């Protein structure tokens, strides 16, 4: 009946995809051999590929099952519309409308939104309906609010904090960090960095770390500012002036264990807690948790019930 936009960024799906999914995030411009050999790298790094495309899917048909088993209202049919590789944006909305699917509700695979991230999404999906006719797209532009998806990671972070010796939770801080964009993005008052703080704020409010601090990580290959201060020049400055014992990064901005949490945390921030002495935490991702497809499952619903 109601379709279901579920989009993400996407992963390449093999080594030889590494090439065409780079070009198509540096929107056609190919990059260089050594642009693709530092990529490539990192993905070797976490073990040759992301697993990405199997938890989005888990994602994408856990919340189509969660949704369908919850009421009976509608009937959820879940589309996978990927931002730079196929199954692409446009190939879920020909999808939904070769299927005679009408209506959608379409929902990014990040709480946040930007001009970068979910309004790229939300152009893209709207305007190939536009093209082929339909179906209605009905966009979900953020749900960091969601109480569960808060209470979630305040949850994660409890579970981690409460293995920390009483004496060094004091010692003990809570980065938390998105995906970074251009600083310029600040300049036109986009709510990316403050969704960002405000779900900080909102997890410290509910979390015993009694200290937090917001960061930003996988800046791009560009020549401007981009949103800071980084997790990792975050984890010295704070080191340096709290000398904090344990570090626990909850990158809130993503919902998988992808590249840009295997690398830029897992191994990034990790070299420098290892290097400043102190031990290095990352509660594991929503990932298809069933709590993350509740999650997942009371946003989408929620937006339904307001069409
Ligand atoms: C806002 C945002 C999100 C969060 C919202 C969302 O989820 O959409 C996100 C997610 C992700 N970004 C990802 C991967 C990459 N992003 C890159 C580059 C970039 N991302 C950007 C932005 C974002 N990205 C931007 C503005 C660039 C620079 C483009 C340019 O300079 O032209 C590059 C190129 C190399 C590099 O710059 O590091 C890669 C490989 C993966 C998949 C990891 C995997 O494969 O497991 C995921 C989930
Ligand atoms: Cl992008
Ligand atoms: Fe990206």
């Amino acid at each position: 009946k109601v379709g279901l936009l579920v989009m993400a960024y996407g992963t390449p799906y093999k080594d030889e995809d590494i090439e065409r999914y780079y070009t198509d995030i540096r929107h056609g411009h190919k990059p260089s051999e050594e642009m693709i050999a530092d990529l490539r790298g990192r993905y070797h790094a976490i073990g040759g590929l992301s697993p990405l495309a199997k938890i989005t899917e888990a994602q994408a048909y856990g919340l189509e099952k969660a949704l369908n088993d919850s009421q009976d209202e509608v009937e959820f049919k879940a589309y996978i519309g990927l931002k730079h590789i196929e199954p692409f944006i446009e190939d879920a909305v020909e999808a939904m409308h070769k299927d005679g699917i009408e209506e959608a509700i379409s929902i990014v695979l990040a709480p946040h939104y930007s001009s970068f991230s979910v309004e790229a999404y939300n152009k893209r999906a709207k305007e190939a309906a536009d093209k082929l006719g339909g179906p209605r797209i009905n966009a979900i532009n953020d749900w960091y609010k969601q109480p569960k998806f808060i209470q979630m990671w305040a949850d994660r972070i409890n579970e981690t904090a409460k293995q920390i010796p009483a004496d060094e939770l004091l010692d003990t801080v809570l980065i938390v960090s998105a995906h970074s964009l251009p600083e310029k993005i600040k300049q036109h008052n986009d709510p990316y960095p403050n969704q960002l703080q405000e779900t900080a704020d909102f997890i410290f409010e509910k979390v015993v770390v009694p200290h937090y601090a917001l960061g930003w990580q996988s800046e791009g290959k560009t020549g401007e500012p981009w949103l800071g201060p980084d997790v990792q020049d975050l984890t010295r400055e704070l080191y340096g002036r709290e000398k904090y014992k344990h570090f626990i990064y909850t990158p809130v901005g993503f919902v998988a264990e992808h590249l840009e949490v295997l690398y830029d945390n897992d191994y990034e921030c990790k070299v420098v807690t290892d290097e400043v002495g102190a031990a290095y935490h990352r509660p594991p991702m929503p990932n298809s948790d069933p709590e993350f497809l509740e999650v997942l499952r009371t946003v989408v619903w929620e937006k339904y019930s307001n069409l």
